[PDB]
RNA sequence: GGGGGAUACUGCCAGACUUGGAACCGGGAGAGGUAAGAGGUACUACAGGGGUAGGAGUGAAAUCUUGUAAUCCCUGUGGGAC
């Protein structure tokens, strides 16, 4: 009984997800939109998420973890603060994989008044 | 310009009257003001640990950034705005 916790970086633009044991300071698995798929224009779809978490879900299976939480975050703070489309993506493709998933956590940093947004309003 | 009559009216004279404003007390309300301090989270700077082919951005791109190990993750220490 190993457990993990898979991290997913879901933006408009990319998915970058990489997985860690409990304490976090050691990585297992890692592959982002563009590791696998050719096309940034697809980097951030539910296709390409439901890809990388088949693809690290046999790496996880030969490192010998079943089960991964989730801490899905957007870029937060002075950016996109909504989680993207490829969190639920990802962690549905996970549990298809036969990766149990446990508790998931949506952790993106949401500042109370941060620095200033950066932003053209109506452009 | 100057005389007589009137006293409502307004201006003059001396009080008064409480409603108008002024002054004080009571329990409450308020992102009211200055002065001081602490705090919240995010961000960021560097350093350390993990990891290894891209991160960022776009309508789509490229500059930019990354093999001097970035992105992402963990630890720690400072920073200024908010
Ligand atoms: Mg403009």
């Amino acid at each position: 009984m190993k457990w993990a916790v898979a991290h997913i970086k879901s933006s408009f633009n990319n998915t970058i997800i990489t997985v860690t044991d409990i304490t976090g300071a050691e990585t297992i698995a890692k592959s982002s939109g563009g590791m696998v798929v050719k096309a940034a224009r697809d980097e951030s779809s539910p296709y390409t998420a439901m890809q990388m978490a088949g693809q690290l879900a046999d790496q996880l299976k030969d490192k010998g973890i079943n089960g991964i939480h989730i801490r899905v975050r957007a870029p937060g703070g002075n950016k996109q603060r909504s989680p993207g489309p490829g969190a639920q993506a990802a962690i549905r493709a996970f549990a298809r994989a036969g990766i149990r998933i446990g508790r998931i956590e949506d952790v993106t940093p949401v500042p109370h008044d941060g620095t200033r947004p950066k932003g053209g309003r109506r452009v």
